[PDB]
């Protein structure tokens, strides 16, 4: 079977990064690939050499930023003697008017203050499509100890998520500034940032 | 590729309340017309059991048969980690197919439940977000609900559980209310049910100070 995968949200949002869609064929024979952008074939995909199994022969096309964002379809045609027919699979960005995320940072609960570590919460809601990236920072230094929930469909058809940054209570108590940064196509410069401290 | 088998656990609320009836459900799909009779065997920890209730087979529009067997589980067997095996046997099958399901393995851990008021920034809107952070729980089976004044608040969404760095789980539930209701001092509470809680239940309240 074939499996087609979109680029990483962050990759499509920053010119410096390289967005790519990825065809992952699975399950002794040889393979072929044809890539089409809105029908038109293009000839600049690169195959990751026929790697091993358990018991995948993966190709990778890079894409233009504004193409993906403008909704172009990316078709992956896979030829094989052993497969009944030449399988195809398409992917594209979710359709619909983009909506700007609203970002709110929330400090730890009074009641959490007893613990060794505390939870800094960044709420991000009202956004569409669900392609987004969230990061935390202090003094322009990345934090590592954070988790972000998947996007969840809200009643109005927009998405929300929460990000949770965990810190030693002393740092919070000291009064250091922590920033939730969010990247999304509907933000100005695809990026915003909200700060939190005591 | 013949018929396929899927095995579903009970609902987390069902295993936690004596009043409710937890079940495991074994679903067989893509059963042909040539060989439409299917047999179910059920085992709890390898020991066969005989009280499952199998629905009579339903034809689909694609000419497959879909048939389901329902085994009620005792609440304490599920919470005690018993394994439930469904064996599906069918004439058009290289061998019977077996699926096994149980509560996730590990030591249970009590949720910490913290309620969080709207950001100042959000107050400029017609509606605001009441947050329930629930963290530190294992396994991930949990139920979350919001109420105010004895009644269910219906406008809420809860994230799936997320695996935290310590191997415990967390989630957030977001309750959206009209701002007026928040400013008017109403008290809202976030109810959470999980095996590692006393009486499998706790409630935390939120109101404007
Ligand atoms: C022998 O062994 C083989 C190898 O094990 C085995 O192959 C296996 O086949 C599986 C199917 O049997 C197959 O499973 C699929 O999984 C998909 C999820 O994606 C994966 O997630 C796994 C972990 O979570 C990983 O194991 C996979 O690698 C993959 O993870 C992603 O990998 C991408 C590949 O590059 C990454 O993208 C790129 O990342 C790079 C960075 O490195 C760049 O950033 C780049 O820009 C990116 O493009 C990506 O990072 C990574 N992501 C994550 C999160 O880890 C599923 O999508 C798929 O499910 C869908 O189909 C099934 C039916 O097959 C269906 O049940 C399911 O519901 C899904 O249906 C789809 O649903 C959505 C709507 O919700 C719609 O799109 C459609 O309606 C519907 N589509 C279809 C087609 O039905 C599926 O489960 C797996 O790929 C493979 N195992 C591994 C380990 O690779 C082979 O089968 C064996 N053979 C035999 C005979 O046994
Ligand atoms: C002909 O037409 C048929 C119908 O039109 C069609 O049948 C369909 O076949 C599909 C596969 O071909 C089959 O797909 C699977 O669906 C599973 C999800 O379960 C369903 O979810 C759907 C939406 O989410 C619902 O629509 C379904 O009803 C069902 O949902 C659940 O049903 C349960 C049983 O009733 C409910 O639980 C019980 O609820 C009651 C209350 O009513 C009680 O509370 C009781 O206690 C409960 O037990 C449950 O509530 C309900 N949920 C919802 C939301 O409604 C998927 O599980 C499955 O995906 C998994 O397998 C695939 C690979 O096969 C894999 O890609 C995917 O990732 C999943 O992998 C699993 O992952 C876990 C870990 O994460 C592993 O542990 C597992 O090992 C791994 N599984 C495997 C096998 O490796 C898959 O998508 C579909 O359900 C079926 N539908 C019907 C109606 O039959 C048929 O195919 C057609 N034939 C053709 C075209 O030829």
């Amino acid at each position: 079977s074939v499996f087609l995968f979109p680029p990483k949200p962050k990759d499509t949002l920053m010119i410096s990064r390289t967005p790519e869609v990825t065809c992952v064929v699975v399950d002794d024979p040889e393979v072929k690939f044809n890539w089409y952008v809105d029908g038109v074939e293009v000839h600049n995909a690169k195959t990751k050499p026929r790697e091993e199994q358990y018991n995948r022969v993966v190709s990778v096309l890079t894409v233009l930023h504004q193409d993906w964002l403008n909704g172009k379809e990316y078709k992956c045609k896979v030829s094989n003697k052993a497969l009944p027919a030449p399988i195809e699979k398409t992917i594209s960005k979710a359709k619909g008017q983009p909506r700007e995320p609203q970002v709110y940072t929330l400090p730890p609960s009074r009641e959490e203050m007893t613990k060794n570590q505390v939870s800094l919460t960044c709420l991000v809601k009202g956004f569409y499509p669900s392609d987004i990236a969230v990061e935390w920072e202090s003094n322009g230094q990345p934090e590592n100890n954070y988790k972000t929930t998947p996007p969840v469909l809200d009643s109005d058809g927009s998405f929300f998520l929460y990000s949770k940054l965990t810190v030693d209570k002393s740092r919070w108590q000291q009064g250091n500034v922590f920033s939730c940064s969010v990247m999304h196509e509907a933000l100005h410069n695809h990026y915003t940032q909200k700060s939190l401290s005591l």
